[PDB]
């Protein structure tokens, strides 16, 4: 971007991204068409859950670095529908249990890879650094987000279904982008922000691809058991 | 896992105990080792083991902005004074890559710079930045397990692979500061778990290396023949 583009050319700019969506990794692509396998369905489960329960932190990072009320009362009601006040980190609960795993595997964070902490600690860490509006901004890729039984039978329907129904802003994200990036300065930046998040999203299902699609999760040439660290270490 | 605390002499075997993890029994630096990498393999592997390079002196900096004791300052800016010269172990990996064959500006850029291998980099610096001194000096320990390319690679020049072997070449700080600090079974048990910790970044970084250079499985793949991840050291830069 050399001139400023419009409000609307920004946009196409920004939705040309979703080019890049995780839905087009071959993880993504070997779930949603039935050949993934029971470690790989719990495995994806259970780091993505992960992901899930940064969210409100990463949430609550970006109103720490909010000097606007305005901003926040509306920025808040993404973490009471994530804790519930219920929630959407219950709807993952019972994901969980829908896929054989249980509550304390999922809470524990035990089962999650390395490289899915990493790509979600960064998301965070952008989030607790960076300036409001652009961390705020780099949660538009849920614009890009909007099958099970009949591939996996296996799976619990009760729980699949609770995980279905819970999942019920990004007006948002959006509405911010387009009024905060009025410069090429800006929108070359917010490009470069957005690409993050989806690199973000590529790397968790990368990290699960060497793991439980290629038999390469972490010192598998020295263990067969998970010895990877399981530990938010600046936060526990 | 440690019930009752170990003497520091014990303690530190349990943390040499470690390396039986460290990124040498990795397939990638395995395939390297024994000549049997790519020069796309090899020449990625400078280019990203350059991102851990370039931000060994921040994180080091990182540990001293949380250290007010003015002796281990002395000793720990020691480690950048030799990363960046005075030059410069981070020259020695720039000839490196220009041996591999990757200009100066392939390596300064950080163009080729895998999102896996900075995240797992990045990792690392945000720990330094926010754990207490000791506990993210400790975690430099990995040093410890440290210590034939131009027979497998005659295509590597010899300057620059030479000067690299030769600027080539502390540690007896870093093990004494963990048996010092790590005086009870709980920090023990979370020294082990932050060295754990370093030892999935460097296995990460080359997880990246090999779903790229290995299985031909970069980032976009599917999508995309170019490279469209980003490059960018978001809240430096
Ligand atoms: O705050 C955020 O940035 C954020 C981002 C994303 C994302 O990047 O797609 C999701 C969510 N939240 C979320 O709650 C969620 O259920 C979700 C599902 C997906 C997906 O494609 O599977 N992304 C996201
Ligand atoms: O080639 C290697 O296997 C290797 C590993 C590590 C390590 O364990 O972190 C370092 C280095 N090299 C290295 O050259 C270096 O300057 C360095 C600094 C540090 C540190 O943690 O501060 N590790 C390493």
């Amino acid at each position: 971007i050399t001139d400023t583009l419009s409000p609307q050319a920004f946009e196409e700019a920004l939705r040309a991204k979703g080019d890049f969506y995780h839905i087009h990794h071959p993880y993504h692509i070997a779930m949603h068409n039935g050949n993934a396998t029971r470690e790989q369905i719990q495995g994806w489960v259970a780091n993505r859950f992960y992901y899930q329960t940064t969210i409100p932190l990463k949430d609550a990072a970006i109103m720490a670095n909010c000097p606007d009320a305005q901003t926040r009362r509306k920025w808040v009601q993404r973490i009471l529908d994530h804790d519930g006040s219920d929630g959407g980190i219950e709807a993952w609960l019972r994901l969980g249990e829908a896929v054989g795993l249980s509550r304390d595997d999922l809470l524990s964070e035990r089962h999650v890879l390395p490289g899915v902490r990493f790509a979600v600690d960064a998301y965070l860490n952008f989030a607790r650094r960076a300036c409001w509006q652009e961390a705020a901004c780099s949660s538009l890729t849920e614009l890009f987000a909007p099958s099970w039984p009949q591939h996996y039978p296996w799976i619990k329907e009760e729980g699949y279904f609770y995980f279905r129904s819970r999942l019920s802003d990004v007006e948002h994200g959006l509405a911010l982008a387009k009024a905060y990036c009025d410069s090429a300065e800006k929108q070359n930046r917010m490009l470069e922000i957005l690409q993050f998040k989806l690199d973000i999203l590529w790397s968790m299902l990368d990290a699960m691809t060497m793991a439980y699609a290629l038999q390469r999760p972490p010192y598998h040439t020295v263990t067969d058991k998970a010895a990877w660290h399981t530990t938010r270490l600046v936060l526990e």
